[PDB]
This record gives C-alpha cells, structure tokens and sequence, in this order.
C-alpha cells in the first residue's frame, strides 16, 4: 500500500493557532525531539487584506463580495449556534481562523493581559499570578506592540469627567464601587491630562493597574521602514521565511521541524490508553497515517477542540454509542461542557452643536488605533447582587470601556432608531462584560469528518418564571437566573452617569456643546436612574412583578421601563468572538494539562482556560502554550530566557 | 493494502433524497444492472419524531434541547449564506435533510404538483408538460395522499368572498387580473360551498386548474389500521424493509441493489475524460474506493451537487486553480450558477367581537391538515409591470396563498408588534410568491472534503440608486432590480382586498363580526390602496422618490408610505427551503440530463431543473428522477406502468 | 442463603443498575412522616413488643427519617440491613437521565444485552465472542437421553422445528 508520507515522529502539534505555533517554535528551539504541525490551511503572507492591519475593514474586498474575513468560508471556520431562547431564537455565527496563525491572522488586535486578581482567585494551584506572569512579560516582548500615535480631545475630556466622580466614589465610604483600586489608595487611578502627562500602562508587570482609565490600548502591529504598517501575529512572527523553508522544513537550528500546510485531522488512532498515530486528509482528499511515539497535543481552539476529542473516543459514552461511535476508550461526561464567552451591549450618544466637528477631530481609525480610543476598566456597581466575597478586600474587573467615532449598531437597528450612519455628530460607547455568566456546551452530531458545524449551546439572557412556591426561599435562583440582565442594565446606568461630568468638563474646557444619550431612548434612561436611586438594592425585584406585590402606579412604572429596557441588550448587541473553557483545568485535564484517562496526550489551547481572563483573550491563550513548552520539556529554559532575545521577522 | 471493501459495479447513484431512491428502485427493479446507493446516513424507520407527522412541530423534544429537525445537525446540513445585502445583512440557515429519504424526512408533506403552464414555458423540449404529466401521475399513485378531514367555516367564508369578488374581475374586460384561468371560460374557478359540494383538484391530470380557489391540500401521509397516522415520504415507500434487508441488500426481485448508510463521499475519480471510481469515508474514518464500470448519478440535492462537482474537476478553472483544486478536467464557467428560491412574507389578522370563538373553530391541525385551511393560487395582479409576453393569452400562476390559526411572525416581530401567540383572536395568510426573481450562485472555499457550508450568495430585496443619465432610460434597469419588492407589496394588497368581501361574507353568514389586518399597520394599508388606485400602472414610479420629481405634498406621502412599506417583507417573512436550478438543463447539462464534457455522469435531483415549479418542489425532483430512470435504461418501461401497481409498504 | 451469603450479589446488581431518587419534593411526605414519629413516640414506650414501628437494630430511637431543609436521607436498601422497619420519603425506580434531558428505562435487556456487546445477528462481540442469542424461538420440551438432557427443540417464526444439541448443562429461566 504504497504511501511514502511516513511523517513519524515523536510529537505532533494540531492546529497551529495563538497557541500552536509558540510551542512548535519554542519546543524546536530547546530540544533535539522531531517535531510535526498540523494545520489545514496555508500561509497569507503575501495577501494584502491580511498582511495590512487596515484590510481588516474591508480595504481590499471586490464590490461583488463585500464580506470580511470571518464570515468568508475560505479564511475561517464557520460554525452557528443553536437558537438562542434568550434572544429570541436568533441563531449566530462565530468564526475561528483557519490558517497558520489562527484566529491571529483575522483578529482586531488588542492586548489585554488581564487583570491580577483572576489568576489569583480563580484559578488551580501552580496557576496563581505569581506563577505565569514572566510569560505574559515573554509574550508581550516576542511582539512588541505600539501605542497610539495621535492624540484627540474627546480622551482628555472623558478621562477629565471619570477622575472628577472618582473624586467622589473614593469619599463616601462605600467599598464597592466600580472606581475604586485597592492596590493605589486615595488617589484615583486616572491618567493625567496635559502635556508631558506620563502613560499607566495597562499591562503592568506587577498587576497594580486593575481599575484604571487611560488614553490608549497596546495594538499588535509594526511599523515598516518604508512607512505602512503591517500586522504581526503568531504565524507572522514564529513561523516565517526565515524560520521554516516553503517546503515546511526548519532551517538549521529549528531542522528537526515539520510543518505541513493543508491537513485536515479527523481523529487520534489510538492503541489501548496509549495514543500511537493520527489521520489526516491532503487536498487530493487522501487519508495520511503518521506515526506518534512520544506525545500528541491538541491546540485546534475552543469549538474543535472536545470534538475532535470526541470522535477520538473520550467523552460519554452512551452518547457517542448512540450518535455511532464504534471505538470507545475513556468515559468523561464532561468533555465539551462549560463554554465561556464575553459580551458587549452598545450605545451611542448625540452631540447638539453648530460647530461640534472641532469637538470631534482626529477619531478616524488609523492601523495604531484600530478605531479604539480609551477609556479605561472598571470594576463592579454598587449595586448588583452577584459579586464574590473577596470583594470587600480585593477590586474585580467587570467591565472593559470603549468609545468609538461613528455609530456601530446593527443595521435593522439603525433604520428603526432612525439615525443613520451619514451623519457626523454621533458616538459608540461599549461596555463590555469580562465576567459574563452564561455557560455551554458542544457536542458532536456525527462520527465520519470534522464538520463545521456542532450541536453548540449558548443561551445568554434567559427569564425566570414564578412558582407557587413562597416567596421567601426562591429569591436565590432568581438571582442566578437573572445576573447578566442585571449586569446589563447596570453597564448602561454606569455610562449614562459619566455624560454629566463629560457636560461640565466639556463647559469649562472651551466647548459649547451638549451631550446625550439617545440609544437607548433618552427618557428610558432617566427613568432607570431615578427608579435606582429611589428603590435601593431591591431595585432588581422588579424584574418579575407577580413577586413584588408592589401594585402602586410606581411599581408599574418601573416594571414596565424594565421590561422595555430589557430588550436592547438582546437585539442591540455584539457577542464577541471569545470563546474559551471547553476541557478546563480539573473538568477535564490535570494542572500539567494532561488529559484525564490517558498519558500521552494534552490540550494547551485557550479551551483549557479554567476561567476568561480579563480582557481580549490572545494573551492568555500564548502565555498557556508557552507555559505547556516548559511543562513537556520538563526544566524552565522559556522561563528566563532574557528578554533581550526576540524572534527575528521577514 | 487490504481493504476488502470492493464495492465496484457499473451504476453508482448518489445521495438518496426525493429523487435518489425512486431511481435506485425503479432502475433495479426493470434490469439486472448491479446498483449502488451511497447516502450517508441512517434510517429513521423507529424515530417516533420522524414516522408521526406531528412531530414535525416538537411533540418528542427534550426540554432542553427544544429544536426541531431542520435546525439539529444530526438530521440536517447546515449551510449559511453569506450576508443578504436586501435584508440587513442577515444570514440565514436552510437545511437539506441527512436521512434515507433526504429533505423527505423532515419536511412539512405538500403536494403541489406546479401548474401546466410553466412546463409548457419554460422548459426545454422534451420537457414540455405533455411530455412528463403521466410522471407526475406515477409519482402521486406511488404516494396515494390524502384531503384535510375536517370541516371549517372560515374556508367556506373566504371561499365565498373569493368567487364574490371573482364575478367581478370576470367582467370589466381586463386580461390579467389575478382571479381569470382562460381554460374555465366566463363561470369562475371557485369551488362551491354546501354540503354535498364536490371537490376540486388541484392536481388534476389534464392541468385545467392553474387558478383555482378550493378547501384542502394533499398531504402525505397514511393512515393505519389502529387509529394512528405516519409520514409516507421517499424512504418510507421505495426503500423499507421489505425491499432491503438490514445488510443493505435487496430481497429477491431487487438482490441486484447495494445500499450503504453511513458513506460520505468527497469526489469523483476520473480517468481521462471518463469517470471510473468514486471514494467516500464511513464511520470509522476510512477512504474506501469502490470501481464504476457505466455511469455515474448526482442526487446530493441544490447545495451540494454543483459542490461535488467543483472538487471533482468541473467548473471555473482559474477559481479553483486559484483555492488549490491539482486535478481539473472541464472548463464550465456555469456550474454552481443560477440558484434559485421560493420567499413568503407574513400578515395577520384581528377579530374583534365578543363571541369570536365560535368563527374560529376546527382550526387546529391535524396531521391530516398540518395546520393548512386553502386557500387558493392567484395568478399575476393587475398593476405588476414584470408579466411574460403570453400574459395575454395564458394565466400563469403567481400567488400561492395560505390561512392559518395562530400567529406565525418571527419572535421579535411579536414583540414589537405588540401582539402575542397567548391571545387566541388571530390568524394568519401567507402570500407565496412561486416567480421569486433574484438568482444567487454556489462556490467551494477549500478542496479537502465535504463541509457543511460552502459561499452561498443570495440578495433579495435590493435597492436602485438613480445616475446623472435621463430618467428615460434608466427605469428598465430599475424595473429588473426592483421587481421582487413590487411583487410583494402587490401580494400584500391582494390580501388587503380580500377582507371586505369576508366583512360582508361574514355579516350574511350569521356572524356579527369584524375583520382586519393589524401587521402591517391597518393604516400602511390603506395609504397604500389608496395611493394605487389614485397613480394607476405608474404607481411604482414613486420607489426612488428623486426620480418622479413629484414634489407635491401627496407625493411625498406615497414615496414615505413605500419606505415604510419596504421594511416588512425584509424582516417579517419567511425565506422557504426550496433550493433549485444549481446545474438546471442548458446551463450545466443537456436535455437527456447528461454532463457537458464528460460522457458518463447525470445530475438528476431538482438541482437540474431550468425553472422553479408552480408549487412546493417535491413531487418535480421525484419526477425528473422517474424520468432519469427512462432515460438512462433506454425504453419507455416506468412509462405505462399500470397505476394499480404500487410498491407495497412495511 | 442466609442474608450474609449474597447480601454482596444484591449489591453487585444495585450497581450495575445505579437506579436514583425522587427529584421533586413535596410537604405531604413531612406531613405523614410527622405523624408516624408523633405515634412511633408512644409505640416505643408502653413496652409491648411487637408494634408495626419497632425496630430492634436502631434501639429507642425510632428509625423515621428528619423533616427540615439539610435532613439526611434513610436508604432503605442499605447494605448491612439494619433497617427492616424505617419511614422514609422515595423510592429507588430503574431510570437513568440522558445528557439531553430526557429519562430512559434501564432492565436487564438494556443493560446486558445491548448493542454494544451483541450483533444484531445475534453473535456477542469479541471479549463475549462465545455468545449466541436467537430472538424469536419459543422452546417446547427438553430431548432427555436416559437421565441425562441432550438436546431442546424450539419454534422459530416459520413455524419450523429446530434441534439443538446440549453438552455440558441446560438452564431453565422461564419464569
Ligand atoms: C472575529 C474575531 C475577533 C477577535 N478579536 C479579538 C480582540 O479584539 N482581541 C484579542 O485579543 N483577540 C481577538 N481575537 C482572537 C481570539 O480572541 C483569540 O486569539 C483566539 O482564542 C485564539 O486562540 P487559539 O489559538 O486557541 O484559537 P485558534 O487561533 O482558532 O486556533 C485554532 C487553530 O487550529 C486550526 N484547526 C482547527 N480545527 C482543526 C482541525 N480539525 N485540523 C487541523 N487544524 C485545525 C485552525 O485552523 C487554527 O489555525 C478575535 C478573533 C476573531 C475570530
Ligand atoms: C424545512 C423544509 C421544509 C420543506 N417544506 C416542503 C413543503 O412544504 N413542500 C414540499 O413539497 N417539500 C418541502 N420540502 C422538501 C423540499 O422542497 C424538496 O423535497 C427537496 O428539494 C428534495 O429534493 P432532493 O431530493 O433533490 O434533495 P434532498 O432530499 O436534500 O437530497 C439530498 C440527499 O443527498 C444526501 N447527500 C448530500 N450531500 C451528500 C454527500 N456529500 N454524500 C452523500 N450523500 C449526500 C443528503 O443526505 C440527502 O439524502 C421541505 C424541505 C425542508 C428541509
């Protein structure tokens, strides 16, 4: 049978994505083993909508195609999820990258590392702050982001507003508000405004900065010698011309590196408990055997990870025996549970003014500022009901702020809020949840190929339905049920307080204009805000008003506002591309990240995260595969490495 | 290399859907050629959510996984397509089924057999209705279904207002009013409402009824001897267990025929210009090659033949050159074009009357019913510019209308209009449209192996923006472009009128009450009647309102009125599930159903056919399939078949 | 056959069937259980010594099960049979919960003679390789060569009669 691709070896690497190709390098490099990639997709490095960080917003696209990169079928995976009966049964369509890179050559490029305080309460032992840090600091060093290189009013006066009500949040006593760190003291953690104003770094290497607000965020691109810009991500940097030759061998110091281009992975043969080869599929449609003497990791993302797992043999049994699975090697009924994903209610606000294009100025999108202007992260309101215990002690990340020129709705929106896109006196505020509830679940629905899309559960902003029950002891599922309403509503009240102090700033700052929020409706908004201020912490009994027995005209009032209100954050909305914790840390591997009923094989991807970090997921997802370089090679050498030392590009 | 999986033989029919299995039947049951059928797929015989047809609507769901069939990927593909620049940008899931029996499984049973006119047309020669009429008769004795048992007074109401309004389209001499079948003469179409009434036939075998107002369709299920209905659909009926045995061979008369369940296959290999093997992955994950001595079939349905194609060699070569594809073998630029589609938007109507529930009785469904109460097809409205040159002489069906209880808008639909599914005062009708003019086209995005969703194109509901040049030869470009708007918004006004003559119908019926449309608004729909019988034929002038340079008060109002208007079929509405025309005759093959370029393969499901039938596309796919079985034996044997032999059902 | 003989056999089919609990509660449950420990209070004393709700094995103490939110749970089928008189609130049904949500029944057919360890042609799948099952074949008598069984008969559905030779034994489970 006569195959001559005998591609055996020792390890095997699948799906080089954030994760995947900062192994294969780093583990090449350090050793003497025979490495192999696996990625099914081949290497946009000279594709100008790719290599232009610009060409992410459509640069390049013909008039007859005008779809980017995630939704295009040649550049990514395209799964959906099943209807959603939070939000109405709208299904939705979330892209993982498909090339060397992954989702890095198709991204927005931003680098959050994440706060301090969730790799110390949230995660197994050997994975504390303490403990990884370096590698973030490994990580951020190997790319080198920039900041942003032109400066605007419209930071100055948000950042001006948010220290000028800090001022008062840090008075008053109370321990909880969203502006408040512990790590600095009295003095609010906001960033100067004038020239010669110095910059807080968002990243710090201690972990001081977790409430904080700032004027730029740390963009992964680079900027040529000519003067155009490029972006730099995993494939750009750790696999390029200089590192591997267009057949897909290492050069010299990295020889013993194989990496193939299109391969399609179907399952992992596997020999009693003993993981001994792989499968794949070439682009003649060719089933290819290789040979693994030693170990086989698996770094092919959130959603593709537990499903190649379980046409592999490990999950439940009774399900994969009943869909077809005729080979069944370990029972763990929790493969593919416990999916986690960030989310980010929109709203924009109206400027009234003859002359409001000089309040506006130099909010274009240029490939430094990728359209990002600020402003800052906050930490929980003062008012919601689910927040852990330490928070009287330790400040949490709750929500990620961002303003935008333009409006970023979805267009059917648009149309019915009746403001449109032309107009210029117009701005998007983001805040996004980093501590985002509901949970998921992905299964399989067929054992022949890889198929694009799985059975995938995510339902976000669910309701609650009265029991006869009494009262009393059914409040705490009503609870649970409805946090990430709750957290909703209270992003908007925490954006609607700040359009106040930007009104006062903005007077005595030389400008002559007014603001407003006009989506959601004006009105519904100072409705919310007395409704809070006047109902106290029971403000969120009011959700279900069979419960409250609260029959004053009052009560009614804040029922209704609340049910009105309920419905933007379901339709006017982005869910981000973030997903994450599909074979966690205890659920389905160990701390060394193995996977549990075998000894030969791991998942390093960011589906082995045991909780979402606290911004953009790309950080973590790299600092987890460099972690995992040095938890197969056995002694720290990526540990100190010295910083001095980079990957070399072309 | 030992694989004893030699699967060889002279015919190879692929994907056993509406039309797979009828040819796979048919073609071993008249000679002694050696069959092979490849599905992929099992066979849901014990499926309780399948055999009942209530099931269809949700009676076996989980409660926690509460979809149905079209949206469970381990009974359905799952393609999307790309961005509907028409509708917002929404992209939508349709399905094909993934079963014995393909989207037969999971569909809604209807029989529509699709007008005389349209074959005599619109399709080649040797396709005109006379040609094929005796097929469908085969097809429908092969089925046998049955009418709706149960009355209802609401269909002898609208039946009435119908003929009511019909007396008069019939004078006033007009040819092309929606209301005139030329084959009837002055009497009209309307079937007579009074016990002991005879039925017309919608299906009716001479094709004199292309307009015709009845009480039922013809659904296809059986009822059995203890009390309980089942589906009758492809698998059903040509392949159960008394024609194969669980082995998947054939018992006796049909030992000759080779079923395989669960076989998905990648591409065709093809020696030459003359196809010799075939290859395909079971449910381990293996690549079995079975030989092909005489000819190659195509049945895997709309999506996914002109795929199957494009990897095997046949289509664009620069494109798939361009994606990767090594071997190429004919340069067809059309392959994949032409797609096409069925679109119905949705409107509701209010009773108001103290005693209602009474009107409203004997709605339910029934699976005998399935929900459908008429009503009938209408042919072209009067003051629609697109019409055929033969309009004058020849009624084309157009409309297909629909009645319904409940309310069956989408979910934010619901909410926004302020009216829910609970209150039990409304109902809904349905204006198909069977001529739905916008064209989209298929490619594959990566030559490894089937995926789930390949680039679909589909825009609907476009918009024309005007140029510099003279308004006088630029509107037959904004004719072209904005035909399918027209077209619903004319379906809306037919309905519009139909409610008076139920106002009076109902009054003299012994009913005090009242109807109306209350979604759209009750007051869209009077400006827009009133705007159309105040501008006449050049009522459609008034879409781009920079055009008409009517800048009177009344044409602002006509030119807002259609805005506003122009929002409802975009998001209240229901893209159907017919895929059709991928590789129609002409385009992509010759009338004897045959390759161009290639001498020994056929596509023959309802991808091949050139034009949309004048109904749900069910029984044509069966059709051209009996009609393939011909064809490829060489003599008429399917032919003049008694009607009184049928297959005999287990 | 005396208990501590197969009390382990009864353990090894309580495990390979794993059956559950109610999932529901419900107050008339406390209600009646009030009411037998009010009365099982007199039924322990006035020392007569065979009421309906003494149990020896417990002493004093009756053996009702606690009615409050954190009470623990009275198997009934424990493993050292200390409770052979004992109010409690459920039951222990053979029905499993599947991943999807919906429950199943779990017998002796579903369990040991599933598809994962018989074809459907009836043949035992590699480790249980020496196993033949035939579906429909109702038996008729024992063949029976002087006092010792040599062959069965059996009707299959035909209406055919098949012989079987015996070698070693015959077992007769026919209820
Ligand atoms: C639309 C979008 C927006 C984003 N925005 C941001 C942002 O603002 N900030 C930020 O920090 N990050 C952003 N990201 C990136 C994202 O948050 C993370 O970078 C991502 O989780 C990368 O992690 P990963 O390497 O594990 O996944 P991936 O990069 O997806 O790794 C998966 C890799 O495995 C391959 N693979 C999958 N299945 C198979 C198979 N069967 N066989 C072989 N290979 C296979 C894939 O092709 C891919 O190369 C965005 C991503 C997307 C798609
Ligand atoms: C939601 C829904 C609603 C419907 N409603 C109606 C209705 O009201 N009225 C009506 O008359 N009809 C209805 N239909 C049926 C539909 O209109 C037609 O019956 C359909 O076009 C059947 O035609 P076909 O056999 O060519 O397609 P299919 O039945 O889809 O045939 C395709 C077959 O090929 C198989 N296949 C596909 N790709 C491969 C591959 N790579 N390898 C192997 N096998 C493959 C598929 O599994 C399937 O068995 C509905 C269908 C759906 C899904």
């Amino acid at each position: 049978c006569p195959k001559p691709e005998n591609l055996e070896a020792d390890i095997v690497i699948i799906g080089a994505g954030a994760a995947g190709c900062v192994l294969a390098y780093y583990l090449t490099k350090f050793s003497d083993l025979k490495i192999i990639l696996l990625e099914a997709g081949h290497t946009h490095f000279n594709d100008p909508v790719v290599t232009d960080p610009m060409g992410f917003f459509g640069k390049y696209n013909p008039p007859n195609e005008n779809i980017r990169m995630s939704q295009n079928p040649s550049y990514a995976w395209q799964p959906a999820l099943e209807p959603d009966t939070g939000a109405y049964s709208m299904r939705n369509v979330v892209a993982h990258g498909l090339a060397v890179g992954g989702s890095t050559a198709i991204n927005q490029l931003n680098y959050i590392v994440g706060g301090r305080t969730v790799f110390d309460n949230d995660w197994p032992t050997g994975w504390k702050y303490d403990d990884i840090k370096k590698y973030f600091r490994r990580v951020l060093a190997d790319i080198s982001p920039i900041r942003d290189g032109t400066k605007v009013n419209l930071t100055n006066t948000i950042l001006e507003s948010m220290r000028v009500l800090a001022d008062q949040q840090v008075s008053s006593g109370v321990p909880v508000d969203f502006l408040i760190n512990k790590a600095t003291g009295g003095l609010p953690n906001i960033e100067q405004t004038y020239q010669g104003a110095p910059i807080v770094n968002l990243n710090d290497y201690e972990g001081i900065n977790s409430v904080c607000g700032f004027k730029s965020y740390y963009v992964g691109v680079n900027q040529l010698s000519d003067g155009s810009y490029i972006r730099k991500y995993a494939g750009n940097t750790y696999l390029n011309s200089y590192y591997v030759d267009s057949n897909g061998f290492g050069i010299g110091k990295f020889s013993n590196l194989r990496v193939i281009s299109d391969a399609v992975v179907d399952r992992i043969h596997f020999e009693g408990q003993r993981a001994v080869s792989v499968t794949y599929i070439d682009k003649k449609g060719n089933l290819h055997s290789v040979k693994v003497h030693k170990e086989v990791e698996i770094c092919s993302g959130s959603f593709f990870t537990p499903t190649i797992l379980q046409r592999s043999g490990i999950g439940d049994f009774s399900y994969l025996s009943s869909i077809g699975v005729p080979d069944l090697v370990y029972n763990n009924p929790l493969v593919g549970q416990g999916l986690r994903n960030h989310y980010s209610p929109i709203t924009q606000v109206s400027v009234t003014g003859p002359d409001a294009a000089a309040f506006l100025s130099n909010t274009a999108a240029g490939p430094t500022n990728m359209s990002f202007r600020g402003a800052g992260m906050l930490g929980y309101h003062k008012l919601e009901p689910n927040k852990p215990s330490n928070a009287g002690s330790v400040t949490y990340r709750k929500y990620e702020l961002l303003v935008t020129g333009g409006v970023a709705i979805s267009a059917d929106q648009q149309y019915l809020s009746g403001i449109s896109s032309s107009t210029g006196n117009y701005f998007a505020l983001i805040a996004d949840d980093i501590r985002f509830a509901p949970v998921g679940y992905i299964k399989i629905g067929t054992p022949n190929f890889p198929r694009d899309t799985p059975k995938i559960f995510f339902n976000t902003f669910v309701n609650y339905t009265p029991t006869t029950d009494p009262a009393d002891q059914q409040w705490p599922v009503a609870q649970k049920t409805l946090a990430p309403l709750i957290s909703a509503l209270l992003g908007y009240d925490a954006i609607y307080q700040i359009v106040q102090q930007m009104k006062v700033v903005a007077v005595n700052a030389g400008f002559n204009v007014t603001l407003q929020m006009a989506y959601p409706p004006n009105d519904l908004l100072v409705e919310l805000h007395n409704g809070l201020n006047t109902y106290g912490i029971n403000w969120w009994h009011y959700f279900v008003p069979s419960l409250v027995n609260d029959d004053t005209p009052a009560g009614k009032l804040f029922a209704s506002t609340l049910s009105k209100l309920s419905y933007y954050p379901r339709s006017g909305a982005h869910l981000d591309s973030h997903q994450s914790c599909s074979c966690s840390i205890g659920g389905t591997v160990d701390t060394e990240l193995k996977v549990i009923g075998v000894e030969n094989v791991r998942v390093t991807d960011l589906s082995a995260a045991p909780h979402p970090p606290g911004g953009n997921t790309w950080c973590t997802a790299a600092m987890i595969g460099a972690r995992a370089t040095d938890l197969i090679l056995g002694k720290p050498l990526v540990a100190n490495l010295p910083p001095e030392d980079v990957p070399v590009f072309t």
